[PDB]
C-alpha cells in the first residue's frame, strides 16, 4: 500500500506568486496554500497518501528560532504515530539550511523528513517547485530514505542538512556541498543513493527539543580589512550568550578582532570562529582566542551553537560537539 | 632583453614559517624578507630582472585601507616610471581580494599587476609559495598580459581582482571564480589566456586614490535568522558612511533588518545590499530599501562602496558603479 | 521597434514529449513543430518579431556533419539579410556542443546566433524548455550580444561554444565551463555579461563552409588500460584523415597506442592528442606523436580538426589553429 | 606503538624527475625508487613504521590488467599478515582510478588500502608529491579508516576509489568527485571523515581474483556526431567480450552505432551503455540495447564489466551489480 506522507507548508517562495509568468524576482512569497500546491501536482497522490498541513505562510527570511523550535516539536509529534511514515517540509531557500539543520540536529526519529524548496514563484513559466515537490515526496515514503539524518531535496538532488548550503543568489542549482557531494539523486523517478554522512545527527543526538520555549542568543559577525571592534562591544551589551565570528580564511582574526573577542570572553560570552569562505575546515590554534566550528559554516554553525548552549557552556564539551554534529 | 619587474612584498603566508616542515597551520606569516623569497626561487632571475621592495611584512587579516591606499599609491608611482614593465605583489591570502580589487579601481596603468600568495608557509613541505611566485613573475613579465586589470595568480591559475575570491578556508585550489572561470592558466611554462573581463576597470576607471589621505568608513552586517536590529544602530552611532549587507539568498532582509536600513537611510547612510550565498547576482527590487551590489560579493562590495563615497554620494550614480565595475 | 529573430528548429528533447508529465526519460525528441514551441511560450512576442522555420526534427544524437553543414549555409544566409537581427537555434543537448562551436568557426556575422535546449521534455513536469527560449530570444535581440561568437543559452547561463560542454548525462545544470566559467547570467530579465572569449571566431575566422558540399572524415579512439592497437589500423584502413585521442591525462599514450599512431602518420592520417578527463590543457610534448588539442575536449577537437583539413593538412598549420580557436 | 604501513610503488610522477626544477612537463616518470621517495620525506618515520617495496616503476599510461591483477594479489597476501596494518600504493594519476577501483572490488580486507599520485615531478619547484606521500602514510595508519574502501589521497583530499576520477588534464587538484564529494579531508594534520560510501565493496564484494590468471577483454567505445559502425564490427572480430560505450549525454546513440550494438549482441559481447559527459546517471530505457552504467564513467564501468564477466553473463545479475558496486 501507498505510505502515509504529511505535507508541512511554511511559506516560501515554492508557494510565491507574482502578477506574469515571466516575473521571477519581487514577487510574493507565501502566498499560496498548502492545497492549491497539492493540487497542482496530482501525480502526487499515486506515490502516496498525502496530508496537507498549513504550519505556517512567511518568506523564509523572517523564520526564527521561535517558529523553528515550535516546528520542530510539531514535526516530532507527527513522526511519533503509526499512521506517519514521512513528513515533508515546504520552506523557503533563504533560510532552508538553517531549519533543516535545526531539525537535524533535534527530531528523534528515523523516519524520513524531507525539506523541499524552490527557486523560481509558482506562477513561473518553467517553475521549478512542482517537480520539487513530486521527488521530495517520492524520497519521504521511500524505505531506503529512512536514517539518513534530515534531507533537502531540489533540482533533482538530496543533501544532507549538516552540508547542503545555498551557494548562489539566484540561480536553480544554486543548492550544493562542494566537498562534500550530495547524498544521492532523483534521476527518471528512481533515487540513487550515494552516500552517508559521517556525522551524529536525528535519533543519535543529545539535543532535545521537549521542553524548551526559547533559546540562547546567538549572532553572527563577520571579518573583513577594518573589521570594528565596537560591534562586539554592541553584542556583549545586547546579551548575546555565543558569537559566531564569520572570518576571513581559517578564522583569523585582526588585533580589533582579537580585542573584542578577548572582551566577550572575559564577560562569559562563548566565541565561535568560523569563515566567510563558503566552505572548508576552520582547524584548531591555541594562538588564538575562541573555540573552532571544523567545516560548519557561519549559518549552520549558531544553529549547533545555540543548541549547544541549552545543555552546557564547557568550552571543551563544545568544542566536541562541532567536531561530530 | 628581460622584463623590469618589481617585486613588491607586504608579507602573508608566502613569506611564513614554522618550526616544522609539517606544520601547516599555526605558523607566524610575515616572517620572511622579500630578498630570502627572491633566492630561495633563483630561476625567477632567468624570466626577468627583478628588485625586490619591502612594503611591510604583516598577515593579511590586519591589512588596513590605509595601508592599502598607500600601497595603491606606491604601486602608480612605479608604473609611471620606464625602466618598471610590471609589479608582482606578494600578499597573504586571507584579504588579497580585498586589496588586489582595490589596486584594479585605482591604478592608472595597463602594465601588469599580479598579486600572488601561498597557502602553505615557506618551511613546509610541497610549499606551494616558491611556483605561485615563478608563475606569477612569468605572467607579469609577459607583454599579452597587459591591459587585463589586477591579476591574482596562484595554484597555476589566473584570475581577475574582480571575480575572484577565497572560497575554502585551507586548502591550495582555495581560489575560484565559480560562474566566472579563470582570464588563463599557466602550464608548462606556457600561459594560456581565455577570457577578458567585460567590466571596467585600472585605466578606463573614474577612481584616483591620489591625493587622498584617508577612505570612507563602511561596514559589513550579516543576514541570518533572528538577526539584531541594534548591530545597524551601533553601526550608524559610529559614524559609518555605507553599510554593505550580506543578505540571506538574494539580499533578502528580515522585518528587523528592513527596520535598521530604512533608520541607517533616514540618517544619511548608504545602504548597499549583497549576498552571504558566496556568488550570483542581487537583482534590483523596488519593494526593498538600499542598493543592490550586482554580482559583487560582501569583501569586493565594500571596496567599491568606499571608493565610490569618495567620489559622490548619489544612489543614482552608485549603482550604475556597481553594474559597470 | 522589436527586433527580427528567426527560430531555426531542428528538433531536439526541448521539443519532445512522453505520455505522462513525469516522464522525464524514454521520451520521443524531436516532435513537436517549432510553432507549438513558439506558442507555448507566446511572451516571446513581446520580446521580438519572431519567424519560425523548421530546419530538421531529430534526436541531437543522430545530427551529422552534413546536416551541420547545411545548416551553417542556411544561418550565413539569414544573417546577410537586413531583416534578421539574430538567430535562435532550437536543437538537442547531446551534441550541441559540436555543432555550436562549428558555427562559432563559420557564421561570418557579428549578428548574434544563440543555441537553445533543454534537459526536460516539453510534456514534463517542470519543463525547462520554455524558459530557456525565452532566455534564448532576449540574448539574440539584444544588442549588446554582438560581436561574442556563438552562444549556448540554458539554466540562466550564457556559455561560449568553444568552452561550454555537457558535463552530467543528464541534470538541468549539466551545461558548464569548469575553468572558463560563462560568458553571462540572465536574472530577472536582465543579461549580466562578465566574460568575452580571448580566441577567434565567427568574422575573424578562416574557415569557410559555403562552396563545401561534405566533410574530411575524423573519428575519436579513447585511451584507457589496455587500450587495443587494432583499433588504430581499422580506423585507418577506413579513409579517416585525422584521429582525436582522447587521452589519460594530458595525451598520455601506452605503448600500444604510439604504435597505432605511428603507423597513422607513416599513412598520412593527422593525429590529434586531447583528454578524456574533461578539462585542462594538453601541453606541448616533442617525446610524443601528434598535435596537442590545447584546451579542447575530444568533440570540440574533432570540429576544428575537420575545418583545418579543409584548408591544410600542415602540422605546423593546423597546431597553430588549435591554439588560437 | 607506531603501525606497521608497507608501501608498494608502482612508478608515476610521483617518482618522475626532469633536468629541472622548472620542467613540471614532458619528464620521466618511474625513474625513482620506493626509497628514495621515503628518504626524501624522512617525517613519515614519526606516524609508522614503513617498509617500501618496489612493484614496478612504469608511467601510468602502461599499467595493464595483468599487473593490476597481480598487484591486487600482492595486496591481498599483504593485509592477511599480522605485521601489517595498512598499505600505501604510490601510482601514477592517469589510471589511478582504474587500479583503485579494480583493488576496491577485490581486496577482502578493512584494513586501509590508499593510493598516492602526484601531478608534478619529485624534482619539481613546489613538487606535490611528499605532501601527499606524507597524508597518505597518516590515513593508511589511522584506525578510523578501516572499512571505508579503497581510497585515493592527493591535495589534502581523500577520495573513494568508486567516485574519485581524473577531471583535469594537468592541474594540482584535478582529483574531484562532482557529485559525491570526498569521503574526508586532511587539514593541519587531523583526519576529518565527513562520508561513508553507499555502494558494495572490499570485504562485502563478490569478485575473487585469488586464482585468475587473465582478464576477459573490455574496450571503449567514443559516441559523437558521425561516430562509425566499423569501431564495433572490429572489436567484435577481435574477441572482445565486453563494450563500454562512452555515449553522447545519457548513453544515447545514433542510428549507425545502435546497428553496431545489435551485432555484437547477436555475437555474444555485453554491451554497457556509459556517458562520455563525466558525470551522472545513464538511467535504464528498454527502447534501446545494452546495459546501462548507473553513475560509473567509461573507465571504471570497463573495470566493473572485466570483473563481472569472470562471474557470470546474465544481463540481469551484470545489471544488479553496476546499480550496487
Amino acid at each position: 500500500k501507498l505510505p502515509n506522507i504529511v505535507i508541512l507548508a511554511t511559506g516560501g517562495t515554492i508557494a510565491g506568486s507574482a502578477a506574469t509568468g515571466t516575473q521571477t524576482t519581487g514577487y510574493k512569497a507565501g502566498a499560496l496554500g498548502v492545497d492549491t500546491l497539492i493540487n497542482a501536482v496530482p501525480e502526487v497522490k499515486k506515490l502516496a497518501n498525502v496530508k496537507g498541513e498549513q504550519f505556517s505562510n512567511m518568506a523564509s527570511e523572517n523564520m526564527t528560532g521561535d517558529v523553528v523550535l515550535k516546528l520542530s516539536q510539531r514535526v516530532n509529534e507527527l513522526l511519533a504515530r503509526d499512521d506517519v511514515d514521512g513528513v515533508v517540509i515546504t520552506h523557503g531557500t533563504d533560510t532552508v539550511e538553517e531549519s533543516a539543520y535545526f531539525l537535524h540536529l533535534t527530531v528523534k526519529s528515523d523516519k524520513p523528513v524531507v525539506f523541499v524548496a524552490a527557486m523560481r514563484p509558482a506562477t513561473a513559466i518553467s517553475a521549478d517547485g512542482p517537480m520539487n515537490l513530486l521527488e521530495a515526496v517520492r524520497v519521504a515514503g521511500d524505505k531506503q530514505s529512512r536514517g539518513r539524518g534530515v534531507m533537502v531535496v531540489i533540482n533533482d538532488r538530496i543533501g544532507s542538512a549538516r552540508y547542503i548550503t545555498k551557494t548562489n543568489a539566484s540561480t536553480l542549482d544554486t543548492f550544493r556541498a562542494n566537498e562534500e557531494g550530495y547524498l544521492g539523486v532523483i534521476i527518471g523517478n528512481r533515487i540513487y543513493y550515494q552516500n552517508r554522512i559521517d556525522k551524529l545527527h536525528t535519533t543519535r543526538s543529545v539535543f532535545d527539543v521537549r521542553g524548551l520555549t526559547s533559546l540562547p542568543k546567538v549572532d553572527i559577525l563577520y571579518g573583513y580589512q577594518d573589521d570594528p571592534e565596537y560591534l562586539y562591544d554592541a553584542a556583549i551589551q545586547h546579551g548575546v550568550k555565543g558569537i559566531v565570528y564569520a572570518g576571513m580564511g581559517a578564522g583569523s582574526v585582526s588585533v580589533r578582532g582579537i580585542a573584542g573577542m578577548r572582551k566577550a570572553l572575559e564577560k562569559g560570552v562563548v566565541v565561535m570562529r568560523s569563515t566567510r569562505t563558503g566552505n572548508g575546515i576552520v582547524p584548531p590554534d591555541e594562538e588564538l582566542p575562541g573555540l573552532v566550528s571544523d567545516s560548519l559554516n557561519p549559518a549552520h554553525a549558531r544553529i549547533l551553537l545555540m543548541l549547544a548552549l541549552t545543555r552546557t557552556s564547557d568550552p571543551k564539551v563544545i568544542q566536541e560537539y562541532f567536531h561530530t554534529y
